[PDB]
């Protein structure tokens, strides 16, 4: 949580973008791309209403032409697009999610668009935005710093989450804003347990980079704190999640080493642990996020290694590859769209892949 050689990376933010797609016309709208990407994800898993849902959800920018790159890349996708598709497998369930972030600028405006969407979600079936509004001032400012401020995701079975940036006013304050948010939400107990497990402080070795929460009421409510791990071994990362309710000793270290090799310029993108908190749960759960592009030279190279890992865990590698194949617009050895995968082992294993549309370069 200090120097520029640590923490999360800019990805496409701050860089100029050109449209470059074999699949989409420049006149296709953001909402149409999203609709297409989501349908193709379900296809890999084995439409007029969906596009209307998504145009609604992304209103107004959803009608903007994809062919005209934003002044400012979004951070939700590594190719700077305002949308990122993910597919998640949990135990015997599998489903599709879409994350989204306003492409509009500048940052205060993009933030405000995000605040506006929260309020348009407030009245939707099963949604509660009260916990979000309780902590929202900790993550917003007139002059927001960092790579993002507010993004959202929808998951269909519609469930919504919000992503918030504790580094909105600098990395040095991230832990404090995170802590205050956890206390306000009544999650002081598991937060303390995590904090004490990590040694009582937060630095680049386990740095609060994002706070997410499911926008729902009741014991179902869930907060995730994402900690980026700059400059530490696979074994050290594994040890950090030993406080977790669902910790499997060595599992994270094995996934990290197995998929991403030993800790070289393109391994600047730090691995991340998502600690998940809920009401009446005294310690968090933990989920591992393994960096894909650009640690790996292409989606094909990443795919081979992730497929081999899934198999050794006895998880469904065929479904993962089918999703990659269905959703990707380029031949995989020349494709660079996988952002992360996430993983948890044990008796209720979880695997997810997060995919840039692959439209901007
Ligand atoms: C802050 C984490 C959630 C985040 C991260 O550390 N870096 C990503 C860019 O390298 C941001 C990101 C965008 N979409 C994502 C989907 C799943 C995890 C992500 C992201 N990170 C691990
Ligand atoms: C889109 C970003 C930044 C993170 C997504 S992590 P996640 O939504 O897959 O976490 P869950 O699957 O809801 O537990």
């Amino acid at each position: 949580d200090f120097t520029p050689d640590t923490g999360v990376i800019a990805e496409m933010t701050g860089r100029p973008m050109r449209f470059d797609s074999d699949r989409y016309r420049p006149t296709d709208t953001y909402a149409e791309v999203a609709c297409d990407k989501v349908c193709r994800a379900y296809e890999g898993l084995g439409r007029e209403s969906l596009l209307a849902f998504l145009r609604d959800l992304t209103d107004p920018w959803g009608e903007l032409p994809v062919g005209t790159p934003p002044e400012d890349a979004c951070w939700v996708s590594i190719d700077g697009m305002p949308l990122e598709t993910s597919v998640a497998w949990a135990g015997r369930k599998a489903g599709v999610r879409l994350s989204l972030e306003s492409p509009r600028g500048p940052a205060k405006r993009r933030m405000e668009d995000g605040m506006a969407l929260t309020r348009r979600l407030a009245g939707r079936p099963g949604v509660s935005v009260d916990p979000c509004l309780r902590v929202e001032d900790l993550f917003t400012d007139d002059d927001p710093q960092g790579y993002f401020t507010i993004a959202h995701a929808v998951a269909w079975t519609p469930r919504y989450k919000i992503f918030l940036n504790p580094a909105v006013r600098g990395r040095e304050q991230a832990a404090a804003r995170t802590e205050e948010a956890m206390i306000r939400l009544g999650l002081e107990q598991p937060w303390r347990a995590l904090t004490e497990h990590l040694g009582g402080a937060y630095g680049p070795e386990h740095e609060p980079a994002a706070l997410a929460m499911d926008l729902v009421p009741g014991d179902d409510f869930r907060v995730q704190v994402y900690l980026a791990h700059s400059g530490v071994s696979a074994e050290a990362i594994d040890a950090k999640s030993a406080v977790a309710a669902d910790h499997v000793p060595g599992s994270f270290a094995r996934a990290l080493r197995g998929i991403n090799g030993a800790d070289p310029e393109w391994k600047r993108k730090p691995p991340v642990t998502a600690f998940s908190f809920g009401p009446g749960r005294a310690v968090p759960g933990a989920t591992l996020y393994v960096p894909m592009i650009p640690v790996h030279g292409s989606d094909a190279a990443a795919r081979d290694r992730v497929a081999a890992f899934l198999r050794s865990e006895g998880m469904d590698a065929v479904g993962y590859e089918a999703v990659l194949d269905a959703i990707s617009d380029r031949s995989l050895p020349e494709s660079h769209t996988q952002n992360f995968i996430s993983y948890r082992g044990g008796d209720s294993p979880r695997f997810s892949v997060y995919l840039a549309p692959g439209v901007y370069r």
